[PDB]
This record gives structure tokens, C-alpha cells and sequence, in this order.
């Protein structure tokens, strides 16, 4: 799998037949169709005690890893029942500014999209959560091209270091709190991971309010490579999956 012409999302079904499943992500968020649910409590983001370990180029994107051996960086409340631990964050960006986001809002695409992955602590480890219908909780954050995001610059500078798939670098004392928007207004629906295995274990929480980043901050993302060192260079762009059919599922709004 990849995002290329012959291994793109349109081919994932042959290896991961769940691609054509019942609760696949991402989707289009029809705002007029979304249902305002008043029984939704506000989001609870406790990242004050977060511990980042490193950043790796996995060949499909770059991941920032955190220590999830203790309730250090957690998400609870909202549509969730129980505590969800942060394990990693990554992005999906486009080749141009008119694309990159996975999830869409009234068919509108953003420059990039941030995913904060968390796993349900009653399951013990990430590996066991992916075997559950309520296994994961991902926090979706859209990025638009504007003024620079000071809190994202640390991530941006270390990229020179992980240009190719396989590369990784020490990356401690990173506060995710810096990538959060002002409002925590959200949309929530049942879905999956948006890259193979596409496990239908995720509870999506997409915030209404996007963060803005500079053209230069987004430009460094596009300098990444899918390939490993010493292989023909194929730039890491359009690492996003097209929107899937909603299929009965309903999107609730917390606002
Ligand atoms: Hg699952
Ligand atoms: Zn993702």
C-alpha cells in the first residue's frame, strides 16, 4: 500500500477487505445534516504531563511518539466512556494548499489534518484496543494556511533529520497543547483508522475550529520522502484517503 497510482487507496481493498466495510473513515461532515446532541459532555484534554520520546518517518508519514505506560497525556469526556491515552500524533498533508485533509466539511478540503491517537486504558495496551469496537479515540484537527503556528516549529525543524523512511530521532519535551485550537467544539462519529489496517475501532472527534500554519511550515512537510535512503526519491505528499460513504451512521455535533 501507498498513495501512488498502483498502490493508492483505490487498491487497499485487495489486501484489507475492510476498506469496503460499514464504518470506514474519513467522511464528509454535512453540517446541516449533523445532529446537535445535547447529551454530549465537553472534551477533557489533560496533556500537561505528556512525555514525547521521538519522531519517526514510517514511509507513509512522520509520527511523534509519547510514553503511554502511565496516564500522563489523556483524553476523556465527550462521547467517550473511560480514559484514553495518547500514543502518537501524525499528519496528512497535500501537494498543494487546496488539499491534504482526510475529513471534509461541506465538501471543503483543508491544507492538512492532525490526528492525535489514543487507546482505551480498560484494554491494557494499544494492541488489545484495536480488537475492540471502542478501542480508540482519535482527535482530528484541520490546518489552514495562514500565520505561523509557533507551537509547531519544533516539529518543523527536526524534519531535516527524518527525510527518509526508517529514520527516527530523539524528540523529548514536546507539548502537544501547542497544537490545540481555542475552542473544543466537535463533531463525533464511529469510524476507523484511515490507513491500513483500517481497523473499525475508532471514535472520531473532529473539532470545528482549525489551526492556521504558515506556507513555510507546510512547505517543509512536502520535503519528506516515502522512500528509504539511497532509493529514487518520491516526495511525501497527498498522504490522504478520499472520503468514504457514511452508510446509515449519523454525525452528532456538540454545538
Ligand atoms: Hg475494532
Ligand atoms: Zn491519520
Amino acid at each position: 500500500w501507498g498513495y501512488g497510482k498502483h498502490n493508492g487507496p483505490e487498491h487497499w481493498h485487495k489486501d484489507f477487505p475492510i476498506a469496503k466495510g460499514e464504518r470506514q473513515s474519513p467522511v464528509d461532515i454535512d453540517t446541516h445534516t449533523a445532529k446537535y446532541d445535547p447529551s454530549l459532555k465537553p472534551l477533557s484534554v489533560s496533556y500537561d504531563q505528556a512525555t514525547s520520546l521521538r519522531i519517526l518517518n514510517n514511509g507513509h508519514a512522520f509520527n511523534v511518539e509519547f510514553d503511554d505506560s502511565q496516564d500522563k497525556a489523556v483524553l476523556k469526556g465527550g462521547p467517550l466512556d473511560g480514559t484514553y491515552r495518547l500514543i502518537q500524533f501524525h499528519f496528512h498533508w497535500g501537494s498543494l494548499d487546496g488539499q491534504g485533509s482526510e475529513h471534509t466539511v461541506d465538501k471543503k478540503k483543508y491544507a492538512a489534518e492532525l490526528h492525535l491517537v489514543h487507546w482505551n486504558t480498560k484494554y491494557g495496551d494499544f494492541g488489545k484496543a484495536v480488537q475492540q469496537p471502542d478501542g480508540l479515540a482519535v482527535l482530528g484537527i484541520f490546518l489552514k494556511v495562514g500565520s505561523a503556528k509557533p507551537g509547531l516549529q519544533k516539529v518543523v525543524d527536526v524534519l531535516d533529520s527524518i527525510k527518509t523512511k526508517g529514520k527516527s530521532a530523539d524528540f523529548t519535551n514536546f507539548d502537544p497543547r501547542g497544537l490545540l485550537p481555542e475552542s473544543l467544539d466537535y463533531w463525533t462519529y464511529p469510524g476507523s483508522l484511515t490507513t491500513p489496517p483500517l481497523l473499525e475501532c475508532v471514535t472520531w472527534i473532529v473539532l470545528k475550529e482549525p489551526i492556521s500554519v504558515s506556507s513555510e511550515q507546510v512547505l517543509k512537510f512536502r520535503k519528506l520522502n516515502f522512500n528509504g535512503e539511497g532509493e529514487p526519491e518520491e516526495l511525501m505528499v497527498d498522504n490522504w484517503r478520499p472520503a468514504q460513504p457514511l452508510k446509515n451512521r449519523q454525525i452528532k455535533a456538540s454545538f
